[PDB]
């Protein structure tokens, strides 16, 4: 530092610098110090209110001291985030319209050096930390480094070495005087948190500081509320006198009450050693996977990996959470995270979660987790519509990358509205998409490694093709491995391979040392690995699991009479399902199927019916529930009825079906698909004779000679080359002999043996070029890896971890990155409206105002009104529509489309007609 500080610029004063800034009827402001002793206060709740002991034992270790210690000196950075906004480019950034000259004359009135300069000011933040926390607090280098550069990345991305140390003007961060303000501020915040004397912490462990961040964004996000967190500054052209420990305990009062509404209070575990015949009342003899699991239960260590396979609709799931339950009382990991498959919806799981939850908790369950352990919108209306205002809204959140402050509000604030609030929770139900998202070169993945380091995580239903087609669950298991986090993986079943490849990541992340092989154990097993420990526990089979199937095809000049023969299975009664690969085949069969079944069901709605993801959502809740209603272990089941479906069918819903039809599909899809089929045994004496007996229709491609020709939306849906496997294990079946046919057949597709078998040359051409087509795309994908995924736990450099394309902002997301790593099909957010005078309105009936933000009630009715078109054909299209001037700046209506039908509920979107119909949803079709 080469400018000389008199002790006159040392008396500063440091409440003259602000943090936060009002707008309209808010004319006060926050002062800095506020800020940080608001983020601090909120750490410090986190750690004594939130955050599960087994992490805070960790974490005290990593750090080297005490939890008192740990706990304060987190709060310290934490509360640091900010420091960088004490800088001449940031207090400079004010709008003339609001008073920055003020702010000027204040800052010159102290003697501070004025400079138009402008940087971001979490990069200044890591700019003055990087030093400060050394030469000043005792810090080792390397901590000094990585808390500054995890700090400093709370807005989205850490920064890049270079943004903090070259291209960063010295204008901009200021010297000399400024450095004795922000030393001044630091020293003043330490002393209220209590720093001095206490022994200093370690903080050279790159994975730890990178969730650390995570922990910084999501404090400063509950800090970010001006409802719990009011500017203490009623107007600019005064600064408030404060003491800051009266402050600081203002402060911790009103971070309990903010935490409080988000219900991450109190979950306490009320051990307990409770069995699993207490935790499931409806349950009385237990399945044998679930006897395994509690046997395995009492031997388990605190960081491991499980891995269960047994047949579908053995009840894997109260096995996962019953090690959850191990984990959370015997552990100290008391949080879970529920990982649905991405077709899945949460409603069904939540319920059962739920269930289990009340054996444990107190009845704020019911206070608590209804609203917010929920990922779908369903959760997110009835919070919307129940008194008062209870979604969190954040205000004043500085993204530089974004136009305003307000802008960066609502973009951070998605994250208590959009699905992956789910994460937040200690305990939170949805889709895995969620969690695998961590490992992406994303905004903020660092609060989602946060979110996960803190629960166990229970991985509902893995599929093989999945962990085949894609590296994202290893390098979810490797950070996960680092983090100590318990892992419970459920599968129907898995090639050898796969389990072998994911047990090595998770290990590679644990720093697992040990290289002994896994045991061998056969078909029904669980695998399991902690560190010193690794198990391979073989288990018989239940007996009502030893099932023979009928395997029947229908082929291509047989597939215009299915209809006819659904009549003539069906005749009797019956349920039936019929999967399908893409919505527009569901639309079409459903279309040709209503000539065949005419007739209204006992409950009073057609004994035909269609479900698929693309409806309003109000629609799908009324779809969803009637086919739940219908086809659960619980519900009223109808003496006859067919529901052609996507694969939302085909995943973690609990279904019963007494026959099945569906789609060719990779085979562990439809093994998965047929475990809905007599999945209930207490729905087997009252079925119709002619379905007695478990059968399994699949539709047949077209065949030239030998050769299959697949149908174009499955070819885009799911690799061709497994398809062509698929089909080849499949074409000369009968009967499958359950439960070793499941391991034996996706232990032939996905394994090693090529089978041409002595068939055309035209077919040997089809195999060779489809498999040709697989490999050059995961060869594609393992060359793009630098530009996709994250690093590795064991990388060295906390920056770096994240290159490019920093602080865009916001890159996608869902909408791009997803799709090149086939996550999850890309997709346009919609809302359904119709055409009118005076612009779009609801349908029923009223006005709708673009150009400002929507009010909570009729926020509620536009999201009632969306749907997530994902079709190929509209997609583009429909993205040229511009986000509503007054939806972007509504974090509950962001990224959404208006899409207005006329009164003959059609709409011109490209080339392409669109049309909302009452049975079929939206459809696309040509002119
Ligand atoms: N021990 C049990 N005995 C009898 N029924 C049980 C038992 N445990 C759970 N069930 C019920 C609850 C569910 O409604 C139904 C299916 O359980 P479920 O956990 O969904 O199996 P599963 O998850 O392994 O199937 P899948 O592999 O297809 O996802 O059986
Ligand atoms: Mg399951
Ligand atoms: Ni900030
Ligand atoms: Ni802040
Ligand atoms: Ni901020």
């Amino acid at each position: 530092a080469g400018s000389p500080v008199g002790a006159a610029g040392w008396r500063v004063d440091p409440w003259i610098f602000w943090a936060k800034w009002g707008s309209g009827p808010d004319l006060g402001w926050h002062p800095l110090l506020c800020h940080m002793l608001d983020v601090a206060a909120v750490t410090l709740q986190m750690w004594r209110r939130v955050l599960p002991a087994a992490w805070k034992a960790r974490i005290s270790g990593v750090l080297g001291v005490g939890q008192e210690d740990a706990e304060r000196w987190l709060a310290f950075f934490a509360g640091g985030h900010d420091i960088g906004k004490a800088s001449p480019a940031f207090q400079l950034q004010l709008r003339p319209e609001q008073g920055r000259e003020l702010v000027a004359r204040r800052l010159r009135d102290a003697g501070l050096p004025l400079f138009n300069a402008r940087a971001p000011h979490g990069t200044i933040s890591a700019n003055v930390l990087e030093t400060v926390l050394a030469d000043v607090f005792g810090l080792s280098g390397r901590s000094a480094r990585w808390v500054a550069f995890a700090v400093g990345g709370h807005h989205g991305f850490v920064p890049s070495y270079d943004e903090v140390r070259r291209d960063l003007d010295q204008q901009a961060v200021g010297w000399g005087m400024w450095d004795a303000a922000r030393e001044v501020l630091l020293c003043r915040l330490a002393d209220a948190l209590g720093l001095p004397g206490s022994s200093r912490p370690t903080v050279e462990s790159t994975p730890d500081a990178f969730m650390l961040a995570g922990l910084v964004s999501v404090a400063d996000w509950i800090g970010s509320n001006e409802e719990y967190f009011p500017y203490a500054a009623q107007s600019a052209l005064q600064v408030p006198q404060l003491d800051a420990e009266a402050y600081l305990e203002r402060a911790m009062r009103q971070a309990e009450r903010a935490m409080a509404s988000l219900g991450w209070v109190g979950w306490r575990p009320a051990s307990g050693s409770m069995r699993l015949t207490e935790l499931f009342p409806y349950i009385r003899q237990p399945t044998t996977v679930q006897a395994a699991a509690e046997e395995l239960a009492g031997e388990v260590k605190s960081p491991s990996i499980t891995i269960i396979e047994a047949p579908m609709g053995e009840g894997k799931t109260e096995a996962a959470m019953l090690l959850a339950d191990t984990f959370s009382t015997a552990h100290g990991m008391s949080g879970c995270y529920f990982a649905l498959p991405t077709m899945a919806t949460s409603n069904q799981m939540f319920g059962r979660v739920t269930d289990y939850l009340r054996h444990r908790y107190p009845e704020d369950v019911v206070v608590v987790n209804l609203v917010h352990g929920h990922s779908d919108l369903s959760a997110l209306l009835q919070e919307l519509r129940q008194k008062g205002e209870e979604i969190f809204q954040l205000q004043g959140v500085y993204d530089e990358a974004l136009g305003d402050e307000q802008l960066g509000a609502v973009v951070a604030g998605q994250w208590f509205t959009r699905g992956k609030r789910a994460l937040l929770p200690p305990y939170g139900v949805g889709t895995v998409d969620q969690a695998l998202l961590a490992v992406l070169q994303v905004k903020h993945v660092f609060v989602r490694l946060f979110a996960l380091s803190t629960k166990t995580v229970i991985v509902d239903e893995v599929h093989a093709y999945d962990v085949y087609m894609t590296t994202l669950l290893h390098r979810l298991l490797e950070w996960l491995g680092a983090l100590s986090v318990p892992v419970v993986v459920l599968s129907a079943t898995l090639p050898s391979a796969r389990r072998r490849e994911l047990v090595k990541a998770y290990a590679r992340g644990a720093g697992w040392q040990a290289e002994r092989d896994l045991p061998p154990a056969g078909y029904p097993r669980i695998t399991y690995a902690a560190a010193e420990d690794v198990r391979g526990i073989h288990f018989a089979p239940s007996e009502a699991s030893r099932r023979k199937v009928a395997l029947r095809w229908v082929s291509a000049p047989e597939h215009e009479a299915l209809g006819q023969l659904l009549a003539e299975a069906l005749s009797q009664g019956g349920c039936a399902a019929i999967i399908c690969n893409t919505v527009p085949r569901a639309q079409a069969l459903y279309s040709a199927l209503r000539e065949v079944f005419p007739g209204l069901a006992e409950d009073g709605m057609p004994e035909l019916d269609l479900l698929h993801a693309r409806y309003p959502y109000e629609e799908r809740e009324v779809r969803e529930a009637r086919t739940l209603g219908r086809f659960s272990r619980n519900g009223r089941r109808p003496h006859r009825a067919i529901l052609v479906a996507t694969q939302v069918i085909e995943q973690s819903l609990d279904l019963d079906f007494d026959l099945m039809v569906t789609d060719l599909a990779p085979v562990d899809l439809v093994l998965q698909r047929m475990g809905r089929l007599h999945r209930h045994p207490v729905h087997d004496p009252l079925r119709p004779e002619r379905l007695r007996s478990p059968e399994l229709w699949v539709v047949s491609p077209q065949v030239m000679g030998d050769v299959p020709i697949f149908d174009r939306g499955s070819a885009s849906v799911y690799d061709e080359h497994t398809l062509l496997r698929s089909w080849l294990a499949l074409r000369d079946r009968d009967t499958l002999q359950l439960p070793e046919d499941i391991e034996e057949l996706v232990e032939q597709v996905y394994s090693d043996g090529r089978v041409p078998q002595g068939a055309s040359e035209e077919l040997r051409s089809l195999w060779e070029r489809t498999f040709k087509a697989q490999q050059k795309v995961l060869r594609e994908d393992s060359l793009q890896a630098k530009y996709r995924y994250i690093k590795g736990p064991g990388y060295n450099s906390i920056w770096g971890i994240v290159t490019a394309s920093v602080e865009e902002d916001a890159p996608e997301l869902h909408p791009a990155l997803q799709a090149l790593t086939r996550l999850a099909e890309p997709s346009v957010s919609a809302v359904c409206l119709v055409a009118g005078s005076g612009g779009p309105c609801l349908p029923d009936g009223t006005p709708v105002d673009l150009d400002t933000p929507p009010d909570a009630a009729m926020a509620e009715r536009l999201l009632r009104r969306s749907v997530a078109i994902t079709d190929a054909r509209v997609l583009d299209p429909l993205l040229d529509v511009p986000v509503p001037k007054g939806w972007e700046r509504s974090s509950l209506l962001r990224g959404y489309r208006p899409l207005v039908f006329d009164a003959s509920g059609r709409a011109m979107v490209g080339r392409w007609i669109v049309r909302i119909d009452p049975e079929l949803g939206i459809v696309v079709e040509s002119p």
